[PDB]
């Protein structure tokens, strides 16, 4: 009937990852409610289950020399970027076997958040994540272990979208990437985007936020 929200603020990817795993273990054990972590990461490139070297334009060494951290991870999808201004959410929820349903619920929540800003977004029939026309507003890539999810979504609020140009997604996709800031012509407060996400998750999952 409830989910717990934790706002971690700005946290390094590696430490936040360790925290994900600790939270996950507690949810698996039935010792913590379904938990939504909200946060930002310092500039980082991550490479998921479908990622290869072709997803990086430059060598890995270039990224680290130019202010990115870089990690290989077990979430769905290929390469992505997280950085300041991007609202990263890790719903660590007891989803059981129904992963596709869970993805659709994350998508629905993000579509609702966009609608709150007057923005028409959609999952699309063919591309992972949530899109506004031909541009990706929110990336989504999860992992599920012992029936509990981790990783999650990355909503571009005030992201430096130029940072996506150095990575090269593979497979079926639209043309570009976008953010609330780009769509609206002004920065949107991160505190507000977090609040809107919590409300959307509450509505979609039918749970009370604590
Ligand atoms: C935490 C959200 C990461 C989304 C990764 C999307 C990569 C799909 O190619």
């Amino acid at each position: 009937m409830e989910f717990l929200v934790e706002d971690l603020g700005l946290v390094p990817y590696g430490e936040a990852w360790a925290y994900q795993k600790r939270v996950h273990r507690e949810v698996v054990a039935g010792n913590r409610p379904p938990t939504l972590l909200l946060l930002e990461h310092p500039r980082v490139i991550t490479l998921g289950r479908k990622a290869t070297g072709e997803n990086l334009l430059f060598p890995e060494s270039w990224y680290r020399e130019n202010g990115f951290e870089l990690y290989w991870v077990e979430r769905g999808g290929d390469v992505t970027y997280h950085g300041p201004g991007q609202l990263v959410g890790y719903p660590i929820f007891p989803v059981g076997r129904e992963v596709r349903r869970f993805l659709r619920q994350i998508e629905e929540a993000i579509v609702r958040v966009a609608a709150g800003y007057g923005i028409s977004a959609y999952p699309t029939p063919g591309y992972a994540g949530v899109w506004v026309g031909e541009d990706k507003l929110c990336a989504i890539g999860v992992a599920v272990k012992e029936g509990v999810s981790f990783h999650g979504f990355a909503l571009n609020v005030n992201t430096d979208l130029n940072d996506f140009t150095v990575i090269v997604p593979c497979g079926l996709k639209g043309k570009g990437v976008t953010s609330l800031e780009k769509l609206l012509g002004r920065k949107v407060p991160m505190e507000e985007a977090k609040a809107r996400v919590v409300a959307a998750f509450a509505e979609v999952f039918g749970l009370r936020p604590v």
